[PDB]
């Protein structure tokens, strides 16, 4: 009768859905449970409320974002090389998840959801100016919020289908190496 | 006994606290009012509702950046003065009225006012590809969307104080000549 994270991921997805389309505010309990199928007291008795489905979604489609970002922290892997792979997951994924990066690019820097991955953000931020230091042996710190507000709205435009993954990680990595050495 | 713009100007100052303080769906009416020492019912006879507030106070707060802007509109400036003009007072103005860059930059890409300025914010990157396309004689929409992206993500450590103006537009420049001339 559809036990376990079966119920779960038809809920989220619906919630998704309906969260990227509308947005936070104008998204209801009342249209995510017509999407999803499911009754709307069914849904209040795994949810409850709106925001905290909403911080559920919040939290599953960030760990796809993390998850995305995996093969870069791979070991062995030159500075380049780590920043070129997730610059690859990061745009592959909004590529293929774009309901899901439009949630959590919303909740970033609604503001509920603005602190869970804002210092997301910053520790990506963070992340990011580490391998730009990691390469050539605060300038990183402010090229890699550069870069990373530069990723954010070319993410934007992948997830739109209006650039290419490729010609998207073409740019960002060139920004990140003569962004650096350029001036 | 305080006539026009100015009962205005005190409620819209005071929402614009709030809202940037505790975001939009935390922020209350009861808290504006309290915040323009004003009565709850005073500020319903000015507003009504405050999502109405909001788009008000996001009104004022994009005509401000609009405004700051407007050298850049100047007439005889090469591609690269206009650019350097519009950077320079976009990054004075966010480092002046941190409140309203938070309200502004919240509002897009809230999705009431994902509209207003998201359409604001991709006019903006037009505007940009023209003139990164008006210098020398699409990768232009491209380094457009990148060069904003990257300016709203510094405009925020701008904002924040971790950035002088002057630092960030240095990098905002090189970022547009040589992401441009780099790869």
């Amino acid at each position: 009768r559809l036990p376990r994270a079966v119920r779960e991921q038809q809920m989220l997805d619906a919630a998704v859905d309906v969260f990227s389309d509308r947005g936070f505010h104008e998204t209801s309990m009342d249209a995510i449970a017509a999407k999803a199928e499911i009754s709307k007291p069914m849904l209040y008795l795994y949810y409850g409320s709106k925001d905290e489905l909403f911080a559920a979604c919040i939290q599953r489609e960030g760990l796809r974002f993390v998850e995305a970002l995996a093969p870069a922290g791979d070991p062995g892997l030159s500075p380049r090389e780590q920043l070129r792979r997730a610059l690859e997951g990061f745009l592959g994924f909004v590529g293929k998840h774009r309901k899901s990066w439009m949630v959590l690019y919303r909740q970033a820097m609604q503001q509920a959801f603005v602190g869970s991955v804002q210092s997301s953000r910053d520790r990506l931020i963070e992340l990011t100016a580490h391998l730009l230091e990691s390469s050539t042996k605060q300038d990183f710190e402010l090229i890699a919020i550069a870069l990373v507000g530069a990723g954010e709205a070319v993410a934007d435009r992948v997830a739109g289908g209006e650039i290419e993954v490729d010609a998207a990680a073409d740019l960002l990595e060139s920004l990140a190496w003569r962004g650096l050495a350029g001036k």
